[PDB]
């Protein structure tokens, strides 16, 4: 009977708000250890090594081998415990992100986690998804605490392709339908409980974001612009989908999207255009109004998401592989149990095949 909502302590977001990354890591601690690749330590290094102005014995910089594996984690654990650093930031995408927040649980020091892109929910997440040294994945390391401080530098994140702006609208997308689906279903989340009102509210105030300012978001971050539009935008698919999704539960299109690895073509697509695709599947599923999935679909189609196989790179229907997607889908532990009704591969089969025919349908009709 318990509810859980989790959070960040502190999610903070504006224009250069790097150029403050000193008074945000003084917060917490004396000495901070700031992780980013070599790609981002080019783009932002000047910035931050500027923050610390007249601060300059309180930070340390660390370059990031690109992959969160267990050595990369265990070999900044060490440099961190050396340089003495009581504060861990990461800098980048979602590897860079996870494996600042898996530094900060092993060495037990407070995190910040500061994305250059925002394309996921993730950010937010007590969670870092653990690879091996090759690339493939090894586990996901649920963690105590969510990340002590998110800090979105919205001009930093503008210079990036607007692709994955609308890769993180298709993330977004999913959080109320899997959050109604889970509180409707009396099931529990990531956060360890059922679901708060707080949770639900958020959730559909990030699908209300999408609906509204998407459009006007893509059209300025296509010129690597900031209006207000992509200010919310930021917020919605990083704060509002984050809690939302981790306190408000994940369901069909996570576990959908997650399925959808088996087929290849794939691959180059990225996690949320195909969470984009898994939502219309859960619509299918659900059996949501014919109104739901028009308005989802014309959202997909005015921005630029998938909306059918084809889109995710998919030239042929094939069965068997269709099959396996769907059967993976419904692995054990998979999110697609808290639909409030009982699922099976061949309704999962159905829902995935009649979502890209709804999607055909309306690309040829609109």
């Amino acid at each position: 009977m318990t509810k859980i909502i989790t959070s960040p302590s502190k999610f903070i977001q504006g224009p250069d708000e790097l150029s403050r990354l000193s008074a945000y890591t003084e917060r917490l601690g004396k000495k901070a250890f700031i992780i980013a690749d070599d790609f981002v330590t080019g783009l932002v290094g000047k910035t931050v090594e500027e923050s610390y102005a007249g601060k300059e014995t309180g930070y340390q910089m660390a370059l990031f081998g690109g992959e969160c594996s267990k050595p990369e984690i265990e070999r900044l654990c060490e440099m961190s415990k050396s340089e003495e650093a009581d504060v861990v930031v990461g800098i980048g995408g979602g590897k860079t992100l996870d494996t600042a927040k898996a530094v900060g649980y092993y060495n037990n020091i407070p995190v910040i986690v500061a994305p250059t892109i925002a394309s996921t929910n993730a950010p937010t997440s007590a969670l870092s998804v653990i690879y091996k040294e090759n690339g493939e994945f090894e586990e996901y390391l649920m963690l105590p605490l969510n990340p002590t401080f998110v800090i979105m530098d919205t001009k930093v994140i503008a210079s990036a392709p607007a692709r994955l702006l609308v890769s993180g609208m298709g993330d977004a997308l999913a959080t109320y339908f899997e959050a109604r689906a889970t509180k409707r279903a009396n099931k529990t989340t990531m956060a360890g409980g059922r679901v708060t009102e707080a949770a639900i509210a958020l959730a559909k105030l990030c699908y209300d974001t999408q609906i509204l300012e998407g459009l006007k978001a893509k059209l300025a971050a296509e010129k690597h612009l900031v209006t207000e539009a992509v200010e919310k935008i930021i917020e919605a698919n990083t704060y509002l989908s984050g809690i939302g999704s981790e306190s408000g539960g994940l369901a069909a299109a996570h576990a959908i999207h997650n399925g959808l690895t088996v087929l290849e073509e794939t691959h180059h697509m990225y996690h949320g255009e195909k969470v984009a695709f898994g939502t219309l599947a859960q619509l299918i599923l659900e059996d949501a109004p014919k109104a739901e999935i028009e308005e989802v679909v014309s959202f997909c189609l005015s921005v630029g998401l998938p909306v059918t196989l084809g889109d995710l790179g998919v030239k042929e229907l094939n069965e068997e592989k269709l099959r396996k997607v769907a059967e993976l889908s419904c692995a054990e532990g998979e999110t697609i149990y808290n639909m409030p009704f009982e699922v099976t591969p061949d309704l999962v089969y159905a829902a995935i095949v009649t979502a890209d025919s709804v999607g055909r349908y309306y690309k040829e009709k609109w």
